[PDB]
């Protein structure tokens, strides 16, 4: 019987919902419709045996928690249901995005990362699997840790080199992940990618970054800096979000209009 902070609805019980599909799994996430205002929600059920109030984590590009409740064995978090689907589902259809499109997504991710870092939070696991698109076309991040081999293929790796060789990591890992997510939007594959897992990990940890010729010098400088193996030399080490915010690549971004959703998304998902 954990107090669950102030987001607690002492009246809510799982009986108040209709659980359609299990949309995420590990502790899983479900799609459910409320039996009042017939509104669609995403409910994250965890399960007690998995042993920090917070939940004032409100950002335009992060999932919102409406309320939370508990049974006496399962833990439920009623979150916003995001309609537009994964961002990299759209990347698969097109192979790669143009720089204006990628700039918009990396700008929305950078401001959400900067906000998390101001709350002393580290995403650590920023994967395309966790980057969704709302019905209007804006970035909304999920799985930012608020609550919890193979020879070939192997699930793509976005973790910074220091995380891979179990070393002290900080907010700078998120700036590596931003560079990896951005590299993929531009080139079509995750950085250092190989079908051979041993080869891919060897690239990530010991091989210099291979930036191919068809991106602007601005994007190239940003990826070079964001994808720095040494966390002390990486973009974001000195003054976090402020270095990203001012970079040549984000010249066209008015950061105020960006957070106030006054910039039209470069694509609207048909929903
Ligand atoms: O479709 C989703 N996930 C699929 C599984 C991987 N590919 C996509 C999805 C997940 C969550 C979701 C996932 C993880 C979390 N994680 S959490 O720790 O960061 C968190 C954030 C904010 C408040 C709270 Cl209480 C929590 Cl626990 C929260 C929401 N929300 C959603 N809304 N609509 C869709 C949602």
């Amino acid at each position: 019987q954990i107090n669950l902070g102030p987001s607690s609805n002492p009246h809510a019980k799982p009986s108040d919902f209709h659980f359609l599909k299990v949309i995420g799994k590990g502790g899983k996430v479900l799609l459910a419709r409320h039996k009042a205002e017939e509104v669609f929600y995403a409910v994250k059920v965890l399960q007690k045996k998995a042993i920090v109030l917070l939940k004032n984590v409100k950002h335009p590009f992060l999932v919102g928690l409406h309320f939370s409740f508990q049974t006496a064995d399962k833990l439920y978090f009623v979150l916003d249901y995001i309609n537009g689907g994964e961002l990299f589902y759209h990347l698969q259809r097109e192979a790669c995005f143009l720089e204006p499109r990628a700039r918009f997504y990396a700008a929305e991710i950078a401001s959400a990362l900067g906000y998390l870092h101001s709350l002393n939070i580290v995403y650590r696991d920023l994967k395309p699997e966790n980057i969704l698109l709302d019905s209007q076309g804006h970035i909304v991040l999920t799985d930012f840790g608020l609550c919890k081999t193979s020879t070939f293929c192997g699930t793509p790796e976005y973790l910074a080199p220091e995380v891979l060789h179990k070393q002290p990591y900080d907010r700078t890992v998120d700036w590596w992940c931003l560079g990896a997510v951005l590299y993929e939007m531009l080139y079509g594959l995750p950085p250092f990618y190989s079908r051979n897992t041993a080869e891919m990990y060897d690239n990530i940890l010991n091989k210099p970054l291979q930036l191919k010729p068809n991106i602007t010098n601005s994007a190239r400088h940003l990826l070079e800096g964001l994808l720095q193996k040494d966390r002390t030399k990486r973009l974001g080490a000195k003054d976090d979000f402020m270095e990203i915010k001012s970079h040549v690549f984000f010249s066209l971004i008015n950061w105020d209009d960006l957070i106030n959703k006054k910039i039209t998304p470069p694509f609207n998902p048909n929903v």
